[PDB]
């Protein structure tokens, strides 16, 4: 799916039987995601980006549906104010930054 | 220029006769950039993302060359550990997130 709209390319993601807006974060290397409803079987970690380091849960193997398209990947669940989709997911949906 | 390489789409940008690695961050809305020497003419501000809020300088009208291509835009110079290229710049180089 092409997504330009000279604005934030957000995609309705479907993780842990849930749906939220995801900020296509081609900048991040993984798909972070504000706290949500995910089952255990994950690993505790912390990302360090702009402002400070937040705590998230590396959920490897999460069927996140972006753009009505199935896409499993590592979703980090933490206190992030946005559902970040990094390369870990831009590689499953085949996202490409052509400019 | 198409950039997938299932990894971080970094691009050597040339801002104010300067050059650094820019993490193509379609997630951000503007082009943040670790502290550096910009062409003056800017305003003090602070972005609030992952971890906390960092302080940057909205440098509006900065000739940032991405992919050997000239591209003026708003480069926020602050204590960011990376040169983020948000939509503000993904709209000048005509970037498109297709997956
Ligand atoms: O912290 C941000 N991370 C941090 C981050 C770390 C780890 C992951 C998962 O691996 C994802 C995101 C990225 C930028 C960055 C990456 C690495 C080092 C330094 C910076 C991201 O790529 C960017 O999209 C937004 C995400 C965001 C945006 C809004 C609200 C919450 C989170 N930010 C913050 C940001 C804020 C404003 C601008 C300018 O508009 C740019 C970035």
């Amino acid at each position: 799916p092409q997504v330009t709209l000279w604005q934030r390319p957000l995609v309705t993601i479907k993780i842990g039987g849930q749906l939220k807006e995801a900020l296509l974060d081609t900048g991040a290397d993984d798909t972070v995601l504000e706290e949500m409803s995910l089952p255990g079987r994950w690993k505790p970690k912390m990302i360090g980006g702009i402002g400070g380091f937040i705590k998230v849960r590396q959920y490897d193997q999460i069927l996140i549906e972006i753009c009505g398209h199935k896409a499993i990947g590592t979703v980090l669940v933490g206190p992030t104010p946005v559902n970040i989709i990094g390369r870990n997911l831009l590689t499953q949906i085949g996202a490409t930054l052509n400019f």
